[PDB]
């Protein structure tokens, strides 16, 4: 009832006690595991799950006796108040509204047990936009601009999320459809082939449907597509130099330039929804800064993303005909090593995947420390490229689930009533 995790590099042993605390459910039962399911039924909420009153309060209470304990003001009057206000507002109105203060602490935790990331010793040191007396589409897009310019910060990025107004019946619902809001767009090509990012390939259509003109190239800035109080979604384009993008060269093969590869500097997850004290929040874009194997490893060399190790180890001249020559491995390294050299050179924010997997080892020995457990999902903490070389992959890690967290939440347009 009180498991251990051990480093197997370093023969370091943690205790976990917190995973007590968990509520939620992983999906593994004591005779399947699930551990390597994307997105596990469990891991998604449908707009149907709205929590009704009866299942609110708990929910409310549980999250407000956290909070409390955390400002060491635990069973005051001041936590019997709020206990009893709560309770009344969920009385009167079947739902409740959140404090200022509770946002914050609600939202950083959310980011703290989010078993998946692998950035969280910043949890936090995270901006909250309070958006939720925001009415309109317009609104949304300018709360958003306002979230890319703060984050962006002339590429010293900063993290940050910006929160709508939350569900209610679950037909007035907030939604930002991009999966992310700078992506590439993606175009499918006359003889079949892709041009830009095929990831995108249906929302970019779904945006030329709504009316978008699309420059049809390779790194065309999609529009967000903005829904507000469950009306149609509208199409807005971000200010061009709000959106900061890194030219890739590499720091030896000056034929790299050539390949005209770039990117956004800003990852902003949109399509997630934000869950704190039973109440769901379906559109709260957040964002930070890259590892680089994000962009190196997987958009640029994922079969069914970018796919360029074709080109590069072209360029390299490379033994390709034979599997076994690990031109692919050595095309990957090559392609990473010019993606942090580019950010690095530019001032734009980027941490390599040895620093990222050090600082959360780091992070997991304190969150063990002050807090008795630190959820963990290894199957998404070890980088795509060279994992053994890394101290994540030789740590054991426990995954729970516990809240406040994120969740994802079907696309937008499979649940729409137009
Ligand atoms: C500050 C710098 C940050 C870095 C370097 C970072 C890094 C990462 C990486 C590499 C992943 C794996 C995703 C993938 O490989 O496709 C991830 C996932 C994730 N990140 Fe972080 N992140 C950062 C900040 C944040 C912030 C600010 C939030 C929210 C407020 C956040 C929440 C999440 C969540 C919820 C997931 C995974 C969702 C899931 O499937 O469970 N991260 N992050
Ligand atoms: C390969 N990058 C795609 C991807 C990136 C991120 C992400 C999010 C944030 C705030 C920072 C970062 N550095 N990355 C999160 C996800 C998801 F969907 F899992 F949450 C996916
Ligand atoms: C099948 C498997 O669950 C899926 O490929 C997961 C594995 N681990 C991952 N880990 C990270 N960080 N990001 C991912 O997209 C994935 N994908
Ligand atoms: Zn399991």
């Amino acid at each position: 009832r009180f498991l251990k995790v051990k480093n197997w590099e370093t023969d370091v042993v943690l205790t976990d006690t917190l995973h007590l605390k968990s509520t939620l459910e992983t999906g593994c039962t004591e005779h399947i595991c699930m551990g390597s399911i994307m997105l596990p039924s469990q891991h998604t909420r449908k707009p149907e799950d709205v929590a009704t009153k009866d299942q609110l309060f708990p929910l409310a209470k549980e999250f407000l006796d956290q909070y409390y304990s955390s400002i060491k003001r635990f069973g005051s009057k001041a936590h019997m108040d709020r206990l009893e206000e709560v309770n009344k507002e969920i009385e009167s109105t079947s739902t409740y509204q959140l404090k200022d203060t509770e946002l914050i602490y609600g939202a950083k935790h959310a980011w703290r047990n989010a078993s998946r990331c692998v950035g969280r010793i910043q949890w936090s040191k995270l901006q909250v936009f309070d958006a939720r007396d925001c009415t309109t589409a317009h609104g949304m897009f300018n709360y958003i601009c306002n979230h890319v310019k703060y984050a962006t910060n002339k590429g010293n990025l900063r993290s940050a999320i910006t929160i709508f107004p939350q569900r209610t019946d679950g037909k007035h619902d907030f939604r930002v459809w991009n999966s992310q809001l700078i992506r590439y767009a993606g175009y499918k090509q006359p003889d079949g082939s892709t041009l830009g990012d095929p990831a995108n390939v249906q929302f970019t259509e779904i945006c030329i449907q709504q009316g978008w003109k699309a420059p049809r190239g390779r790194f065309d800035v999609l529009p967000l597509l903005l829904q507000a109080n469950g009306n149609d979604p509208e199409l807005f384009q971000i200010p061009p130099e709000l959106v900061l993008e890194v030219p890739i060269r590499h720091p030896k093969f000056d034929w790299f330039k050539d390949l005209g590869l770039k990117w956004y500097g800003l990852p902003a997850v949109s399509n997630m929804l934000l869950e704190i004290g039973g109440l769901e929040f379906s559109a709260c874009p957040f964002s930070g800064w890259y590892m680089g194997t994000e962009i190196g490893v997987r958009d640029y060399c994922d079969n069914s993303r970018y796919n360029i190790l074709e080109e590069v180890a072209k360029k390299m001249d490379l033994d390709m005909r034979k599997t076994s020559s690990l031109w692919k491995d050595q095309a990957l390294v090559e392609i990473n090593i010019a993606v942090l050299y580019s950010f690095q050179s530019d001032k734009v924010t980027i941490v390599d995947h040895h620093s990222a997997t050090e600082s959360f080892i780091k992070h997991m020995e304190n969150e063990y420390r002050c807090r008795g457990g630190c959820p963990a999902d290894w199957v998404w903490i070890v980088p795509p490229m060279s994992g053994s070389i890394t101290p994540v992959f030789h740590q054991e890690m426990l995954n729970y689930r516990l809240t406040p967290s994120f969740e994802y939440q079907p696309d937008p347009w499979n649940t729409h009533v137009w």
